[PDB]
């Protein structure tokens, strides 16, 4: 049985010191009532509670792991999500106008293009590759073909939907109108990051794939208040939480 | 085997001293015959007998528990349902023109708006929340998403039906024409109580959810004549009947 | 193996001394042949043999039990069905123009209206009750909601069919044109008896319900020639044959 | 393994000394080959061999059993089917123009009307009975309602088909144009025999019912050459072959 | 594992010294490869290898067995299929223009009409029999009604298809234009042989029936090079290979 | 768990010293990630890794085995796929314009026509055989009728599709416009090689058949770097890898 005070504290640690909104408080309150009435197990309530921090914390963990090869530390997560020194962070008015999918795309573009840490690695490996191939390889890397088929979703339809011309046209307009890029090569590279960022958003929403499971464990690890690993140079998701 | 005299006495205690109507007497008489003919078990007949007091007793128990956080005592139930000092109570001519759903809405509006005990708590928590969010959170709090899916009903369709624009338009007309409220904020808060009151009526009619099960046990506890707990400050449903 | 002589004697005792008709004799003869050829068990043949006395004996037993609260005795059954002192009885030319359903309605009207034994009790309990409620309560009392659903028949459709406006219009015309009643209250009470009488006919035709099972046992008890209980003041079906 | 010589001898005894036709010889020869090739068991071949004598021997056995109450003896069967003293018998040119169904009707009319042995018994029992009732009772007596439903055939459809107005119109034309009867009562009685005769033909063709099973055993008993019972006054099928 | 040299030698013995054609050699070569790759068992390859000799050897065995009552010997098979003294045999240019079905019909006509060994027996038994009866009896004799139903094919449809007016019109044209017969009786008898010959072709193509199984064993017996029985007066298929 | 360095080395040995392309590197990288995240077993990743060398290595192994009767050695594979002395090999700019199916056809034409090693054997066996027969025999030889049916694919539809007139018209145009052949016999022989080459491409794409399984084992054997057999005169696939 979870009290509403316990759930909001777990959410606060997962959200890194940010108090829940009034609407989210009612959702957390509903979860607490279900546990007391025998309608929801203790483990299920916590997982649902930690599922509300997807747009604010899971975006920071997953984008760094794919691009920079390592997830940010507790101090790095604190700076990115909710910090006093960072005026523009994930849960402030600067990002308040974005959705979950747009937030994933923004970090993907920033990391792979310009002054991002993984920008040089992204350009070397993702050059000379078509849009369809990038989607196909990223989908297998993030979610996986075997795992997705076992879960029930159709891989062939999902890959085609993500690589449709409508998605490409919208993303290239998003890159050109927003990013300070105008060359064909620079725009082409940035669209690839946007395509990958969409896949990352799809994986965390559905919860299927190695990336989605790994970031869930890290959020659960951070839920109690202190990260168990908390490595200074970053936490490798795949080896910290096998 | 239940005699018709036993069933009406159980109903009278559940209805708090009110004699059954002539139509309800035939329904109770039919239940007694089925038990004697081996067509209905003793436990099933009593549960069906206590299912006829939904509009007169279960409304008082459930509305107080959700809003004030505690169910009324035996003396409090007596005053609300059938008392000599209370000229206008649930089973008199004042409420004789209402249906089951309208009765649930009336207590919800009275408790959450004006001089209700839980009015101050309701305003603090349910401010800045949209209509769709209030329905979604209340449905999970009262009935529950996991329990409803297991029972067979579709949660997604049920929530959309309860939050349709037709329901909102009818409820806001009900609030404005009946309640002494004219400000946008006051009307908006009252409609939220009406939306929650509809959910409470849905839960007790279908019998799915923690609230429906809890109020059934309290009515069964009151059926014999004396409430087992009968706390002076109120009976907490979720801890008295786990 | 049942001989045709044995079957007609069992039918005669069930019909209370009335010899079977020529058409019914062939039906009884067919049952005897099936037992000798190994196509029908001994118990099944007797039950089918006793199923042909529904319109002449089961009508007397069931109507008295529902209205007067007790089934007629062996002497009472003899007077009602086939007696020398009673010029107008069930199996004579006076009732030869009626069907099974009409026979059930006639006793229901006679008992509940006028000089019937149960007329005073029927008026006290069945006053202020709508037609739909009377059908719903009688159907549960006679057949039962749980038993009917288990058997496979749809209760919701059956109740609506029995309470349709076409049935009410036919029955009120039957009451007004036949019974010596013209007041609204007297006609309304008589139609309720007709509605109940139709339900009794439905129960005995289909064989589902406590009433149908109980009257079958009494007919089987009377089949051998002498009733086992044969109480002077009447036989209570539900306690004599649990 | 049955040789073609053995099969024709079994058929000859079943047909009471009549040699098989050239077409029937090929059918018997085909049965013999199947047994030698392992495609048909010995018991199945004999039953199929004895199924070809339906129109010549099973008609004599079944009609007498239903009407006269006893099957003909071996000498009686010999006179009826194939005898030197009887110029007009079942397997001669006199009956060579009839089919299986017409042969059954002819004996039914002869036995129940005119100088038949069972004519007086048939008139006493089958007077005052409608056509539909006669078909319904005869079908239960010969085939049976329970047995037919278990086999898979629909009793309700079969009875209605046998009692259709087209069947009655054809049969009454058959009776009037052929039998020397013109009165309404005499024609009505003869049509009842024709209706029963059709049922007997249906039972032996399909092989369902006590009559069909009983006459099959008697033919099998006669197959070896000598009847085991061979009672002088007739063989009662239901007690000789339980 | 079968080598391509072994398969062609088995086919040569089955074909009685005739070397396989170039097209058939590839088919035999494909069977050998499948056994070496673990895609086909040794027994299955030999049965498929012996299934290619249907039009040249199984025609001689089956037609003699049905008509003359005995299959030809090894010397008789050698003369009929592939012999130096016989200029016109089954696998030469004389029969190179015929198909499998036409080859079966040719032997049936030759044996049952003219100077055939079984011509006198065929005329005595198959006189006075209609076309439909001949097809029905031959189908039961060759394939069998019980065996065909167990295999899954519909006997009623198959018999009607083989006895359709289109088949009769084609066969009677085949008989009249080819055979030196012009009388009605002679043509009628020859068409019956053609109808039976078609059934024999159907049985060996599908592989269902006692005849098809028996001739397969004899071909398998001849496959090694020397027939095990090799009776001088002929081999009776049904007793040599039970 | 496979590292991306291990997968590319396995692919390099399978591709015989050729470094993977940038697009293929991402595919190999995705396989490595899945193994580390527990979404793909070690054996499955290697098989998928070796499935990307179908167009460059499996074409050399399979075409030689079918036509020349033996697969090329490690030195022979090195010369054909990736060698310094061979300016025009499978993975250079000379073959960079072809697809997988066209590559299979090219070797089939070269080997069976002109100066190919198996040209003389192909002409001797595949002369006087129709197009439909060649497809039917090759399909059974390469994939097999029994194996294909067990896998689920329809053999009858597949053979008809491969032998359709549209396929023949395209292939004969391919032969005439490309190969230096103009005679009817030479073109006819070359089209047969093209038809077989298409079947080989179909077998390796679907992975069904003895040829597909055998060439997979040889590629797996070559994956570690050194071939286990490495016979100087060639490796017989069916006996080296049973
Ligand atoms: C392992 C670990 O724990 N490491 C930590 C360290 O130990 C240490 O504690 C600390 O570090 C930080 C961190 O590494 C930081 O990384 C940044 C960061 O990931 C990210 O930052 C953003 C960037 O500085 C910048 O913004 C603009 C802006 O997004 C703009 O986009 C427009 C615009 O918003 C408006 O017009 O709306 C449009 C729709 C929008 N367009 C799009 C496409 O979205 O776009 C431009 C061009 O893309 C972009 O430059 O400002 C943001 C506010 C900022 N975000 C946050 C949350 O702060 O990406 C950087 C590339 C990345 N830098 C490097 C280097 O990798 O870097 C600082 C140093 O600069 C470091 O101290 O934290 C570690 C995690
Ligand atoms: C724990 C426990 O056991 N406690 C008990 C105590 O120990 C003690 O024994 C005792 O207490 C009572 C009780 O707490 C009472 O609580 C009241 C009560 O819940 C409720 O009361 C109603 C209210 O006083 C009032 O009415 C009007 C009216 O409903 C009107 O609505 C119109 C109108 O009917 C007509 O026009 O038709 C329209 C369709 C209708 N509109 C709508 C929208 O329905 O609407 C106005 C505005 O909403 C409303 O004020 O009169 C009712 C007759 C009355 N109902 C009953 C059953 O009595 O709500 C009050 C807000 C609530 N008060 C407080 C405070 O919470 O309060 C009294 C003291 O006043 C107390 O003694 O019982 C405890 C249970
Ligand atoms: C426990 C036990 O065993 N008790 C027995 C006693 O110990 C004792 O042995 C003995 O008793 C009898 C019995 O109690 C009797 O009961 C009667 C009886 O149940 C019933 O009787 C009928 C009634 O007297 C009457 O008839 C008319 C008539 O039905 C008429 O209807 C018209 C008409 O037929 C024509 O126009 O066609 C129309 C279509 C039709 N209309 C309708 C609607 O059908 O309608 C009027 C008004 O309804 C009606 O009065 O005459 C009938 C012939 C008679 N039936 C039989 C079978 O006899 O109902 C009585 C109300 C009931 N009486 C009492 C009192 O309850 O009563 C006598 C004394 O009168 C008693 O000796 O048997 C016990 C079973
Ligand atoms: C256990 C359960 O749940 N059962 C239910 C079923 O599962 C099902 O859901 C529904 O099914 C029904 C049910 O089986 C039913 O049966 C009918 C019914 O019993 C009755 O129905 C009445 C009838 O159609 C009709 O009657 C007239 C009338 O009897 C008339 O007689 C006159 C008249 O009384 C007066 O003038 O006096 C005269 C002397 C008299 N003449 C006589 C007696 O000769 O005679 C005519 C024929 O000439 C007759 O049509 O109309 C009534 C309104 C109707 N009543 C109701 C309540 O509907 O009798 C039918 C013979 C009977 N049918 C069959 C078949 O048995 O059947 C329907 C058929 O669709 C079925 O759907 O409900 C169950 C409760
Ligand atoms: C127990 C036992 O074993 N008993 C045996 C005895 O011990 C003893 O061995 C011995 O007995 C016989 C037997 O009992 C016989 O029984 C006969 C017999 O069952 C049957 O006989 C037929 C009857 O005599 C008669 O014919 C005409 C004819 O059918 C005609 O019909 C016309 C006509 O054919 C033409 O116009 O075509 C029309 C389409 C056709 N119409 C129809 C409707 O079909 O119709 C008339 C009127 O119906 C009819 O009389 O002649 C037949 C040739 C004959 N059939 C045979 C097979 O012989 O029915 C008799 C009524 C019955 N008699 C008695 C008595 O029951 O009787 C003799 C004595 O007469 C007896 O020796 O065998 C015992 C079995
Ligand atoms: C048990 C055993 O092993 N016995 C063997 C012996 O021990 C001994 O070793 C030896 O015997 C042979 C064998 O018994 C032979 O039997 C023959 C044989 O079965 C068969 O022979 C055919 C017949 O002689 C004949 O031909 C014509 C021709 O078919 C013609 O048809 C035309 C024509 O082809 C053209 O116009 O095209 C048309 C489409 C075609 N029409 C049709 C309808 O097809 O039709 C006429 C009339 O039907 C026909 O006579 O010539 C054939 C070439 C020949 N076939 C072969 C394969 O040789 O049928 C004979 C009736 C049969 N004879 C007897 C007798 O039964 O007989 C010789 C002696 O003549 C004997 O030495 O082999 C035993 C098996
Ligand atoms: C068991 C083992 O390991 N053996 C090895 C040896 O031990 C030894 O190590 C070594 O041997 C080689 C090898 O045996 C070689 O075999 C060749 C080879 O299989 C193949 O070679 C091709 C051929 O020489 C040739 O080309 C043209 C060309 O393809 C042309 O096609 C046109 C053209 O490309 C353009 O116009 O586009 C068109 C679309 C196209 N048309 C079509 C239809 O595709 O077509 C003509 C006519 O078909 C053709 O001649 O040149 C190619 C570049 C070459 N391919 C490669 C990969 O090198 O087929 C030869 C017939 C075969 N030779 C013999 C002999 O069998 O032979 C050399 C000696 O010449 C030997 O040293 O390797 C062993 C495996
Ligand atoms: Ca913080
Ligand atoms: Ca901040
Ligand atoms: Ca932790
Ligand atoms: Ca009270
Ligand atoms: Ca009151
Ligand atoms: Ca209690
Ligand atoms: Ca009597
Ligand atoms: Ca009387
Ligand atoms: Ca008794
Ligand atoms: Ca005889
Ligand atoms: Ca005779
Ligand atoms: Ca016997
Ligand atoms: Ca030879
Ligand atoms: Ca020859
Ligand atoms: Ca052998
Ligand atoms: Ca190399
Ligand atoms: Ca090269
Ligand atoms: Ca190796």
């Amino acid at each position: 049985a979870y009290t509403t005070a316990q759930l909001v504290t777990a959410y606060t640690n997962a959200n890194l010191g940010k108090a829940p909104d009034a609407a989210t408080t009612l959702t957390l309150d509903a979860y607490a009532t279900q546990t007391q009435t025998g309608g929801l197990s203790d483990a299920a309530a916590l997982t649902n509670t930690l599922k509300l921090v997807n747009s604010t914390t899971a975006v920071a963990i997953q984008t760094y792991q794919f691009f920079t090869g390592v997830a940010p530390s507790a101090a790095g997560l604190d700076f990115l999500v909710d910090s006093t020194t960072n005026t523009n962070d994930l849960n402030d008015a600067y990002y308040s106008k974005f959705a979950q999918e747009n937030r994933f795309i923004n970090f993907s573009i920033n990391l792979a293009t310009g002054a991002g840490a993984g920008a040089t690695a992204f350009a070397a490996a993702y050059t000379g590759v078509s849009y369809a191939q990038t989607v196909a390889t990223a989908y297998d890397k993030i979610i996986g073909n075997a795992v997705a088929t076992a879960a029930g979703v159709d891989v062939a339809a999902a890959v085609a939907f993500l690589s449709r011309q409508a998605n490409i046209d919208y993303l290239t307009a998003f890159v050109r109108a927003n990013t300070p890029f105008t060359a064909a090569a620079d725009i082409d590279l940035a669209v690839k990051a946007a395509l990958i960022g969409t896949i990352l958003n799809a994986a965390t929403v559905s919860g299927i794939g190695g990336y989605a499971t790994a970031t869930a464990a890290m959020i659960n690890d951070l839920s109690d208040g202190a990260l168990s690993t908390d490595n200074a140079a970053g936490v490798n998701l795949f080896t910290a939480y096998p």
